[PDB]
């Protein structure tokens, strides 16, 4: 399954978040999404230092959201980046 990290409305805004989500729907794709942010003070770290390590072991100077992961454990990236993943 694909793994979404960005934000859903509730908490945060996404324009993105919407379109991504139904170019897998289009492509027939297991996925969910998760709210990196649970709270309006600060993102998850539990969850995004996992995904630091996921994508190697360095770090990320101005990483966008979301982040999308592959179900086997790897980064895709976003729309553009993971219609290349899908292509």
């Amino acid at each position: 399954m694909f793994k979404v990290y960005g934000y859903d409305s509730n908490i945060h805004k996404c324009v993105y978040c919407d379109n991504a989500k139904r170019l897998l729907t289009v492509k027939k794709q297991p996925f969910e999404f998760i709210n990196i942010m649970p709270e309006k003070g600060v993102f998850d770290d539990e969850k995004i230092a996992e995904l630091l390590t996921k994508l190697g072991r360095d770090t990320q100077i101005g990483l966008t959201m979301p982040q999308v992961f592959a179900p086997d454990g790897s980064h895709i990236g976003g729309f553009d980046q993971l219609r290349e993943y899908f292509k």
